[PDB]
């Protein structure tokens, strides 16, 4: 094969014919380089972004990295929740004109995180599921509230014609040593979530997460685990 390509300060790890892994890193101290990552889907002739980067400017990178390799308009990007690792960068989207869409309680939450909220607002179904009507043409993004479990609002996503599923923050991978930061978290309902988020994607083998490469379904059970601890 060929080796993940670096661009810019980022780096585009291909994970299916129609699916990216964008990577970006913040320095934070003594931590050394903490890498954010998120999702690239080319649905056909148009591009859906999952997640921002850390900041507008590598997000930038990343619309550029889609301009130079895929070629085809960026339709819309969903984030998964209000941090800065995943909405730190939409300033970015919105001065490119691409319609962005987060959980109504992200959006909410992003003045008080210091975020910029997006321009469209997704509301869930009693049973997790998005509703319809809130989310036009996501095409193969299977959209899923798993309830509160790192944040309040974190959402995850599914990519329908593969065996990818996007579990962002909310799960960490089969050998993490703890569940990072749970400053917003919700130590009660956490690892309910966690399985949730597994019975959501039951055939899913390939478990995408934010800070570590991509895992088997190890990670959800090692990361309920982890989440029983906390109650
Ligand atoms: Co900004
Ligand atoms: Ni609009
Ligand atoms: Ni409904
Ligand atoms: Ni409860
Ligand atoms: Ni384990
Ligand atoms: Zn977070």
């Amino acid at each position: 094969g060929p080796g993940d390509q670096r661009f810019g300060d980022l780096v585009f790890r291909q994970l299916a014919p129609n699916v990216w892994q964008h990577t970006s890193y913040l320095d934070m101290p003594g931590f050394g380089a903490v890498a954010s990552n998120g999702l690239i889907v080319r649905d056909g002739g148009r591009v859906l972004v999952v997640d921002t980067a850390w900041t507008n400017d590598q997000t930038a990178q990343i619309l550029n990295w889609i301009k130079q390799e895929i070629n085809l308009p960026v339709a819309l990007a969903v984030v998964t929740h209000a941090h800065q690792d995943k909405m730190g960068g939409m300033d970015a989207l919105h001065a490119a004109g691409i319609a962005t869409y987060a959980n109504a309680l992200s959006n909410q939450l992003a003045p008080q995180e210091g975020m910029v909220a997006a321009q469209h607002s997704l509301t869930f179904a009693a049973n997790g599921w998005v509703e319809p009507a809130t989310a036009p043409n996501f095409g193969p993004l299977k959209v899923f509230y798993p309830g509160p479990g790192h944040t309040s609002d974190n959402i995850t996503v599914g990519i329908d014609g593969t065996d990818i599923a996007f579990g962002g923050c909310l799960i960490k991978d089969s050998k993490a040593k703890s569940l990072g930061n749970l400053g917003d978290a919700d130590t009660e309902h956490y690892a309910a979530s966690a399985r949730a988020f597994g019975a959501a994607f039951p055939k899913a083998s390939m478990i995408v997460m934010s800070h570590s490469a991509p895992d088997s379904r190890a990670a959800i059970t090692h990361t309920a685990r982890m989440a029983d601890k906390l109650r």
